[PDB]
């Protein structure tokens, strides 16, 4: 319960951990301290733990299944600074395979139709012309490469931009966005509705892009084209994302560890930022409810202060704070419209958990679906499988990875071990954005909260920070999965959870139980090189970072380079990456990935092949 | 004519010079004898969101008349004689009821539909038994062969027929009526203020295709996908009855606000004053308005006006602004700011938007076209367009045909004869095409028109007489693919440029300087989920002792001038004591105001008729 520090950081996510951490180590700053405000760390990474009762064997005494309700993946290519930060932090022999395709067995399910990406694909992609009123023009292609199609046109119409990068990392996107033009206009002032139809395109095929993809937002909200095509062109050819074997968490869990968890303070809502004429000093007004749930109210002092928060924490804290009014009224205005700049981009997860996975060829006489999106223009979005954690199946992923082709006898192995999945624990994730939020966050309140009888039959212990999702959302998730999954049967779940990641301002929610929007993205008409050296310090000695107002929005990364720009302009720290490749005369990725090809090899050769 | 010179003190102070601040100073200066008040308006303009366009053409077919007037509307339109009890007293206490004209709804099936890339009429729809939206949606077997339509009105008796215990069942089912409907009647033991339409008819077993037919081939797509809950929904949706004969104004709707600054005195409204905060002073007892005032120069003062009284009637997001930047909501119980701050965000911003393309002659007739000309009513689409709806220049023969239209009954041969003719007549002159539309598509048109440069007809003086400075042009981005969908709508590839074009869009900005005026208050509000609005109501009427609230935002009848009459209604009562205008009509006449304004109306359709289309025996002329 400190009452002056050197620097103040609030928020303990990824931007106020990473933060506590770059001071700690390379700037030996030990006079910090990080103030949350609900009763957890990790912020917008909460990821699951669930143990379930074996009961069709006894060998595994308990199984496990590990859900994301937050962030899930990541690559090696494109993210040298978390790269560098799992390096450092000795993270990386946990990194397991996040498989995204079944081979064309995914299911897709549009206009009443039921059917799969090997079928979609038949006949010259005729199915797209049979659901949706295409021109002429826009029959017998695949939709998402007209997404290629339409990148490949702004190319040619900006000559001058001969940026070729093999890697298209935040930089060149930074750079497409403010200096690619459409119509004598840079593509911050366009949505892709607006220059999709421009360009010509049907109403009917615009509709069809944006149902496809799961997220619409990209068209439909108020982000801007270029910032649109970063989160569709993140996707190249043979992508291979990644992820943490015991879940996205670990990362903030093991940044709690180096930080000390005496130098964080959950449940302490900073409230106003007044600054100190005469001493000199920052003071954070706070709210801080104890261990026997009883307020208190309270003040700390800083000499420098960073917001690791999201546009509308920001917000909250420019309208009730002092400081505001002590300066200048265009200033001020000038913050506020900064603020403006990146929309917020509602998301939510509604995890669903199954004593064993019903969506295999073995209880849907279909192909079975194996990993990566279903997607279906349903509320639902995408809906993601998540399977038990088997370290025999993550060694198969591995091998799959640079499948190549195998002999016969690892497509038999293969074939062995993807069957094992299905009857184990499982798990299916809806996640959505935009459009979609309403459906379920209302229907959320709706009816009772659901609960399985014989739960206990089947998990041994849950967990706290598990939110069930309401009978309602039950009923219409498994409506929903029979459409998609094009089959009678979809059991009960044995156990649910429901997240929705949009901001509130409504007070009397229970605080943890409400969470803030899900990720951000650049508007219309912003200029994000502007607003980033803007927000990076606003006010002496005051500094922002996060993924809200970063190059590299709805992903880790962007919060670690928005920090290590604030951690820049205030300490003079280099960015992370560049101080790891300067010490080691190797980038993070290519260690990282020399790393992963060991370990990935001695899990191929313990479960798979020599 | 307003000036500028600010007030000291005065008893009551109006915040706004909308509709419900306007109606409060008239009622106090009236029905109360408060002659120490002061309106002080954010822009150069009263009216509030009541924006007419008054667009004066040259006639060039002759010289008989100089010049030919379209009366568009970017803001209010339309009203009904029947629920709208207090805007019908307003009217005919302020001598408004010989100017009121219909307002067609049809073109008796010829209107327009375009879904799912295909072009039809209504007439089309109804072939076989509504087979064309078992072709365009994947209809399940038992939402096929029906009026789309209709399917909202069976899902409305489904809600009663569970609900035995909601026995109301008036002819004219008013704000009292929804507000019980939305707050007693349940679905699954919930009560319909729980719900959004978008759960519920997905909790009934309706298909997703189903429910996208629906939310595009109402116009309106924010009764579904929006925060606004099913409840109030249904007032939206079910507030067209059978026969719907709407009514609008023969100069255009800001003849009511322009009426009441004549008699409020423009010398009590104070343009270009915005204020910015508000404290209380507890030894002098009066409330502190803080405000900023543009001069005529364009320069800045900033004041001071005290009050004993103080009347906010602000939509939802203005009152957010006062609230955040006013000293007044601290020094509270944490607790009351906190309650007033969540009755704040109990009503959904529903942004809307008009784009008003306007032609030296209506080319979707049946001459230029060689097809059933669309005459009046909303062309609806599930492209970005949403409604549109033609509009055409003031004519008052016209208006005779439209009031014996409206009393349809069987026209002579003679008169059938003269009402074609007229009919065809107001094609050839100035017309325009507004596309309407909300929630969903609000994004594609409010940022394509920040795409291409202003729109400017270059020879557009050869057919304007006199464009007012209020008219903010389309992009040209938006004349180019308002175009596109027009050809799409109605079937043609013959949709001439425009020579004039409006553009507005009815959605809230935070930010501060935001190019002109451009700050538009949202479109209208509807209460959300989970909002009990007759608890909200009642805290908004005097949140704090002598500061009232009142507007369309919280309102009985939201979206409608009514709903802003019935909150102000609440607020003097709750602190001038004056009974509901509607009520103390009723008492001093012994008539409702419907039926005193029915009556008069019969009156004038009557006159009209026998000077233009029937003499009763024979026909007339001119
Ligand atoms: C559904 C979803 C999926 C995602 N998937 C991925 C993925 O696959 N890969 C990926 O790389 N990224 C992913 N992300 C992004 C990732 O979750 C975030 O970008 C990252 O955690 C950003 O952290 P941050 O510190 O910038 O913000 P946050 O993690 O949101 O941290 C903000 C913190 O500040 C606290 N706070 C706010 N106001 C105050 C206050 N006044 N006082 C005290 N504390 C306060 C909040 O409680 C919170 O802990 C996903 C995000 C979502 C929502
Ligand atoms: C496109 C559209 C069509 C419509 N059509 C119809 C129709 O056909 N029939 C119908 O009955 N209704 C219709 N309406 C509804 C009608 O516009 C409103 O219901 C009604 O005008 C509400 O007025 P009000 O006084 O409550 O608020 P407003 O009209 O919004 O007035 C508020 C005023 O307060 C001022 N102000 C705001 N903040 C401040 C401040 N801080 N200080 C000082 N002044 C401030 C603003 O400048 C504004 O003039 C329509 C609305 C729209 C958007
Ligand atoms: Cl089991
Ligand atoms: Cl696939
Ligand atoms: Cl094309
Ligand atoms: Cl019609
Ligand atoms: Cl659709
Ligand atoms: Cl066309
Ligand atoms: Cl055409
Ligand atoms: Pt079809």
């Amino acid at each position: 319960l400190p009452s002056q520090v050197k620097v103040a950081i609030v928020g303990a996510g990824m931007s106020g951990l990473y933060s506590a951490w770059r001071l700690q180590q390379e700037a030996n700053c030990q006079d910090l301290a990080i103030f949350e405000r609900s009763d957890r760390t990790g912020g917008r990474l909460d990821s699951d733990l669930i143990e379930f009762k074996n009961l069709r064997s006894d060998e595994p005494k308990t199984i496990t299944v590990k859900e994301e309700q937050g962030g899930m993946r990541f690559l090696f290519d494109g993210m040298d600074d978390l790269m560098a930060l799992f390096l450092k932090l000795n993270l990386q022999d946990d990194i397991v395979p996040f498989p995204m395709n079944s081979g064309g067995n995914n299911r897709l399910f549009f206009r009443g139709e039921s059917f799969s990406v090997s079928d979609a694909q038949q006949d010259d992609y005729a199915i797209w012309s049979h659901l949706y009123n295409l021109d002429q023009s826009e029959q017998g292609v695949n939709p998402k490469d007209i997404v290629n199609v339409v990148f490949n046109r702004i190319l040619e119409a900006n000559p001058q931009f001969q940026q070729r990068p093999k890697v298209r990392g935040p930089q060149f996107w930074q750079d497409f966005r403010l200096e690619c033009q459409w119509k004598g206009q840079g593509l911050n002032q366009w949505t892709l509705w607006d220059l999709y139809t421009d360009m010509g395109y049907s109403q009917e095929c615009i509709t069809m892009l944006y149902r496809v993809l799961g997220f619409n937002g990209t068209f439909l909200s108020q982000m801007n084209a270029g910032v649109a095509y970063q989160l569709l062109e993140d996707f190249p050819a043979g992508v291979k994302f990644k992820t943490f074997k015991d879940g996205f968490s670990t990362l903030p869990n093991k940044l709690v560890e180096e930080v000390g968890t005496n130098n964080i303070h959950l449940q302490t809502t900073i409230e106003e930022i007044d600054f100190n004429e005469e001493s000199g000093l920052y003071e954070l007004s706070y709210a801080h409810i104890d261990a026997h749930g009883k307020i208190h109210k309270g003040l700390v002092k800083a000499e420098k202060v960073i917001l690791g928060l999201p546009r509308l924490a920001l917000e909250k804290l420019f309208v009730r704070s002092n400081v505001i009014n002590r300066l200048d009224q265009d200033r001020s205005e000038l913050l506020w419209n900064t603020l403006q700049s990146a929309s917020n981009q509602p998301l939510l997860k509604i995890n669903l958990y199954y004593d064993s996975a019903w969506w295999g060829r073995g209880t849907t006489g279909r192909p079975a679906v194996e990993f990566g999106p279903n997607f279906a223009d349903l509320p639902t979005g995408s809906v993601y499988p998540f399977y038990a954690v088997n370290e025999e199946l993550a060694a198969a992923l591995m091998y799959e990875e640079r499948t190549t082709h195998p002999s016969d006898a690892v497509e038999a192995k293969l074939e062995r071990i993807g069957n094992d999945k299905y009857e184990r624990p499982a798990a299916l994730t809806i996640y959505c954005d935009y459009l979609n939020i309403n459906f379920w966050s209302n229907l959320q309140n709706i009816g009772e909260t659901y609960h399985n009888p014989k739960q206990d039959h089947y998990v041994e212990n849950v967990p706290d920070d598990i939110y069930p999702a309401s009978t309602a959302v039950v009923e219409q998730a498994t409506r929903f999965f029979k459409d998609i999954f094009n089959t009678h049967y979809v059991p009960a779940p044995v156990l649910t959870s429901a997240r929705i990641w949009e901001g509130s301002v409504k007070f009397d929610i229970p605080a943890n139980r409400q969470f803030g929007y899900g990720v951000h993205q650049w508007a219309v008409g912003a200029n994000d090189k502007e607003v980033m050296a803007t927000l990076s310090e606003p006010l002496p000695n005051l500094f922002t970072c996060g993924e809200a107002f970063s190059d590299y929005q709805g992903w880790v990364e962007g919060a670690l380079r928005s920090t290590d720009l604030a951690l820049e302009k205030g300490f003079g720290l280099k960015p992370l990456s560049q101080a790891y490749f300067e010490s080691t005369h190797i980038s993070s990725s290519d260690a990282i990935k020399a790393v992963y090809e060991e370990n990935s090899s001695k899990l191929i050769n313990q479960y798979i092949e020599t």
